[PDB]
């Protein structure tokens, strides 16, 4: 009946999409679904893993210590990645993967980065839309480098969260109904309107399918205002 | 057009599930999915965690090293659980706790243990329908030591997969089958009718809306016969 | 004076051999002693470690977290594998080692993975003796390939334990004579009868040679029922 | 004789800090030297680790893996932190820990985070100079919650690094002059003008006693700027 | 017919035992069979591990990286301790557990240090042998300090390991004879005459009845030298 | 005003130098800083890591757990080394490799390993000072062999710390005074006397610039007499 952050239940968060955001990095993108920033970089390494069929992309995620409310042990000292984390790493390999067409890659390997420095829900979906910029940004460097086999890119993909609050499916959870809610969905879409990933638990009442019908169209209304914030931080 | 093993589109593999397979578990189960076959086990333990709210349910996944076509790592050796087997573990620890009013468990602990000794496919879907007989046989035991606070069994649970093969939606995909096919989806549902996971993928042709619900549709429909043949391997 | 199962201070627990137990492997069997069973598996793998001189096998174990009365950890999760774990694999390993001429072998590898579903004691005696055989099925298999250079079998080999129980010496402990047995002796054998394997360890009063040669030719008697399980189940 | 920024032997890079940087913690800042940017957080923590004597503060260090030239592997997946990292980490707690009387701390644990998000030389010395501001912040926070025991603020503490490049003592070096300089040296002190930490190492031709001093009086000059930067951040 | 150092396949090495060899333990030997030279230091610690029974000891063993020919990678590096160091650490705890009544050791750890400086053959019998020297100062010490409940020196403890070189069982093996030699045995004994381990294995021929006795009968005789050797010591 | 061993505020310990002190490294000394004695080895490797450019030296450290009052734990199966550990073996690796001409050491790998038998202050200095003399006794053995590139030595190096105890810059501090000062300082020099190392850290009252110097001065006085302690033992 009333989100926290008093937005509409079919309302994103303010969102910005910062290109160029580090300077090492064929592609860095800094971006933001509401207090959710993450740092999302695209190295072009020379070579591929066991293959020679293509192009490779792989991904990594990581948070700062104190990018959640209370300190997250930080896995380089801890010597483990959680469960969570691996999840979402293979996420974003896989969604990025499904952007775009290998063959045409190159025998060249993408390295995503995708590291929170300030978490309030999304991030793995903030991640995926923002990574998806960083990529452009990158395929561009290898272009201009002589460095492909044709354009590699099949389509854009995003990434959202779904979530059922006060017994109401909302757009875009954050941190606070992130936790309250016992029935979320996170979806990544393409823009031809194709689902890449679908993935929806529930803790409590499990969910029917009327409820995930309408818990998938929110999450479709909202992906098209993401496609085209992406396009507008691609036009400068 | 043709499934592999001349199965129909909306045929389960033939299954077996045996209680009280190996002594010493307070519940123990040999699931059988075709070929897929796992050792699924449940230790009562005195206890919790970190709580005082409520029992507690969590669960590991092991695969024997020729367990597969190609023999696997073990991961005892390698020092380290890869992604999968973590993914797998998390659905499993979800799934039963589902199934579960863990006020009603007492302050114990369950620990779910599920073992492919022979894999072709689904042994994660094999493993939730499996071990929640397992459960079952667990909450009988401690009940009879008195150690309950009612009965915590909230509703069965049952799991299956489907996947497009050849253009088609398959009801629990096997080895050959999962491997071909680009889009697959897990689905883990109650009694009610209730979804408590769903999760789908798609590696190469993104699955549009009429796709999705028709593999749900396929994977409610199997389900069914699922939670008919726990209730009767429960009747002795 | 009195043996928990009831049976004589020389007599073997029932054993049964199943071979082409799981569908993968070259060679796969399960091994019964009694209440400890033990899949034993064989995987042939082209080419060779660190070598030039023949061929190879190597060899691990594993349990199963509720293989044991009480849940072991398991190894996978707690990042490292026991001195147990290593103690008994290194054993496995030189065991089947010397059953092979490895110059005829070729340039190949064998995987020998030995995983306990239920232990009740003596599960690394059962598992030589139950690897062996699952052995021979896998050279059979690169015989047909033509990837041997002759036949690299030089001799069967079984394996038993001896301890003593309230006094006496006693065939083929299970666990709980294991447990109360402060002196118990593991051996390994061949046809001919030669020891390859003799390990015997006094925690209480240590044992003197008399009793070691008492334990010694107990050991030696029921090996050759062994040697005779063995053979009957390779004749199908 | 000519600094690849055209900056003067005795010029510190463009200097900024900025405090409440992200959210979460008790206090947080984002130091830049020059294109060296760094995410230092302060997290308070209730408790002590094994002591009854005052208070404490460790420290740790990453770095995100674009954040350098060429990708640097990211240690949470490496499963192990390199000399570097711990270097660097010892290096920052014993530097903030020098400006605090840890008595007057009270029985809370300060965690210090420094998390490098772009890299271009002295990221150790931007860490402390950044830290020391959050960790201002951080004692006002606990001081309004009441969980102080006075000012534990001893005094203020800056860090920075002098290398010979071309033959002739820099200030403050960017990685182009740390990857061409031989000799180096990180230093770190208070207002009083006192030494805390004091670190030389020479590649090629030893430096001699004038050199060090030549490099120190350097450090201590540009020393003087920092803690007026730091003052004019701590004012608003 | 020839052992490399001319020495007769009856007679030990020479033999030295060094006692109070470092300053802080309470208990420390330099034991030296031959060229195989071992630290052994005894620790004496306050309480007991998951007790309440008794005293407890426990037992690590180490080698430098060039104690060997071929410098052996540093365990402490490598992240994780071979087989062969578990399998002897195992060995020396259960053999200097074996000498004492550890109900009299009060609640007290004893820790048991044996790092090899210098490695040809026999370590691990030289560590035993050793180790029960610096234990014997030890509980002196605690002995003067009031911290035990009776002398719980059961019984002295030595060790021996003999081969069959160029086919004659010989004495005390050093590295070369070591590594030539396909049938072993180490053997623990103790004063009265007892075995509390005897270890052998066969890589080639597999060693026959007769043999083993021979093999067992030539460590018993040697090791009533060993006995001596440890008296001669303690008695300054 | 009083040092607790009661030794001048500008007097070395008494200091040993014992060459080929285990037989299989290409040098080995035993180095002896009054009570601290470290096991210092270089090991010659054949080949190099990544380059093509000279050759390569690496340093390691180790500790024995009872080399300390208090008993440390044994690195290898804590499985992973402590920041003191790396910090003083890359000052090891550094200090020695700045005393060779690697281009002249041809394209072989020098190992150096230094392990502490018994500390009590200042065992990264003794390491450093002893690990030299075991160096140049290496190189005598390449070069016999050929398989130098000319003489790759380019000058002797030793180490020493300093500290402030009782208010009073005393010279190589042993355990004692090492705990007590807040304010230490370890130096790595050159016959030529160049600094290739300098390290100070004040705990307490940060030191002033009169301070340091003044630590230099003793620290560049007691330097002398190691290089003679060095040429000494070198001149057998």
């Amino acid at each position: 009946m009333n989100r926290p952050s008093g937005r509409a239940a079919d309302q994103l968060r303010p969102i910005r999409i910062t290109r160029h955001y580090t300077k090492h990095a064929e592609g860095s993108v800094l971006v933001e679904f509401g207090d959710t920033k993450v740092i999302c970089t695209v190295s072009a390494e020379s070579g591929v893993p066991r293959f020679l069929k293509q192009g490779w992309l792989t991904a990594e995620y990581g948070m700062l210590p104190r990018s959640t409310g209370e300190r997250n042990q930080r896995e380089a000292s801890r010597g483990k990645q959680g469960g969570r984390t691996l999840e979402i790493q293979r996420l974003i390999g896989r969604s990025l993967r499904a952007a775009l067409d290998l063959s045409k890659l190159g025998e060249n390997t993408l390295y995503i980065d995708c590291d929170v420095i300030q978490a309030d829900g999304g991030t793995r979906t903030a991640s995926i839309t923002g990574a998806t910029v960083a990529l452009i940004d990158a395929l561009a460097v290898l272009k201009k480098r002589g460095a492909l086999k044709g354009n590699p890119l099949k389509q854009m993909v995003a990434a959202v969260s779904v979530g059922i609050y006060q017994g109401v499916p909302v757009l875009d959870l954050d941190y606070l109904e992130d936790s309250a809610a016992e029935t979320d969905l996170n979806v990544v879409m393409t823009d031809a309107g194709g689902f890449i990933e679908v993935q929806g638990t529930a803790e409590g009442a499990p969910f029917r399918p009327a409820e995930l019908n309408a818990m998938l169209e929110l999450a479709q209304q909202g992906m098209q205002e993401l496609f085209e914030l992406q396009r507008a931080a691609l036009a400068e």
